[PDB]
């Protein structure tokens, strides 16, 4: 899996 | 596959 | 995978 989105 | 929805 | 959508 890709990184979180941002805030 | 895309990462998590950001906080 | 990509970064994840903005939270």
């Amino acid at each position: 899996p890709g990184p979180p989105g941002p805030p």
